[PDB]
């Protein structure tokens, strides 16, 4: 792992592990999601940001402010197989006072070809009250120095899947996985549920026959609210179509919305 | 990752990842368990065994036989922190017609000190009928060549914790975590539940206050039956004890069929 010559992006190589693959012997979409966040943490550590908080500036800690994921978008062309080396390059960019955006390019270490790409949208929030608030000028000066000033987008294309408004799934759902609880392995170092568990919980309502005959090409996920340690989640799916699905994660009780998203699958 | 000079053991170094640690910022016991199985797979791959199954010889595939975990024993002195490099050395040894044993030594890459150690007991079984059998002579000649012939035990000691008979938890249990289902992330490449998920499911019945004030020093787990994708598990715990001991039991939430039993030992922080 290391920063590029300009110190404006970071690269890391990962060997795919035995327990990180599914039935095809290729990395799962949660393994990829985990590698994206690990290379993101390493990029922030390599530019001065200390442990406890992810990329929280000196002003952010003083004011009890954290960066939170609002959206995650992932497109995979080829899933690296068990034993293969995947090289991921990541960088962060400012989007004015709306928030910040972090992008990734997944490549095959042997061929040099792009096998996948991802984009995430982060917003600033008070860790205690959970209130959003715009990006303050004083905090911008602190992190802008680590970001390229010119646009560098993993998803440049006019009208692409990463910015499309996601609708709310209507009842009754076509498919469903009810009673999902997180365990200690689903929690991060700060005792919150890691954003990767939501990806897995969304995919639990996808029927096994679709998973066996298709490969996940695209996934877009909107994070609305966090699931607490003692909360139970219900996963709902409906085919909207390649196969497309509209997804919805909600609390098993009150029916409070925690996540919404879409997936696109290709026939093998 | 590479075999030692004699080709009778294997070593690999691992950097501890951000998502692999708990509240203390040190690797969880499931992260360690995962690293032990990964270095075990890499050792078998480096000595000729194909990707298909784990260490299944040419005769084993012909007769639809596989190696299955019967017992797992793990002792941790220091949990490596996020960013630290942990070096693990592993090897396999025969235990006559009973089956095989695989051992591991966890070390700090910087200090060279032993920070942990583990031992597992494997038995031979038919893939389809699920019936156990002794290790055949023909099968033994095929894998004995990769094992040191002299004893090499991670847990040598006269009466150590790795061989102690585990009792069955009596009802009512003191603590419990009900309704545990595996998800796709809990399954391996062959669609079975990973043996590491059982470790996590056992620890779900341990109260949060014990986890917050103590560190897991020892864990012994006996694998009796596998949990299917559509099975629901119940985790039961009872304190049996400065150190805290617990008796554990995993069973199917329906019929109450026993799938796992074990013990843990925790020391105060
Ligand atoms: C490039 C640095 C490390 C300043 C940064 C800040 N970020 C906020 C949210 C997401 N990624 C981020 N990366
Ligand atoms: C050293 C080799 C690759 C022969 C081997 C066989 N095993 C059976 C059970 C557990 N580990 C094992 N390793």
């Amino acid at each position: 792992g290391s920063l590029t010559e300009d110190g404006l992006s970071y690269k890391e190589k990962f060997v795919v592990r035995s327990y990180e693959v599914g039935s095809n012997k290729t990395a799962t979409v949660e393994t990829i999601a985990n590698l994206l966040q690990e290379v993101g943490c390493n990029h922030a550590q390599s530019v001065g940001f200390s442990t406890d908080g992810f990329a929280t500036t000196t002003t952010m800690r003083k004011l009890h402010l954290i960066w939170v994921t609002a959206r995650m978008h992932i497109e995979i062309y080829k899933y690296p197989a068990w034993g293969d080396v995947v090289e991921i390059e990541t960088w962060c960019q400012s989007e004015g006072r709306i928030g910040t955006r972090r992008d990734w390019i997944l490549k095959d270490s042997v061929t040099g070809e792009v096998t996948g790409r991802a984009t995430s949208k982060w917003v600033m929030m008070n860790q205690d009250t959970r209130r959003l608030q715009k990006v303050s000028d004083d905090v911008r000066d602190e992190y802008l120095v680590f970001c390229p000033q010119e646009p560098r987008l993993a998803f440049p294309e006019e009208n692409n899947r990463s910015l499309k408004k996601i609708p709310k799934l209507e009842d009754p759902a076509q498919y469903s996985m009810i009673g999902l609880k997180p365990r200690r392995a689903d929690l991060d170092m700060n005792q919150h549920v890691n954003n990767v568990t939501y990806i897995g919980w969304v995919l639990e309502s996808i029927p096994q026959e679709i998973v066996d005959t298709h490969e996940l090409q695209v996934i877009t996920l909107d994070y609305r609210r966090e699931c607490q340690q003692d909360d139970v989640v219900d996963s709902l799916t409906t085919t909207t179509s390649d196969s497309q699905f509209l997804h919805l994660l909600r609390l098993s009780g009150d029916g409070q919305e925690i996540n919404r998203g879409t997936t696109l699958w290709r026939k093998k």
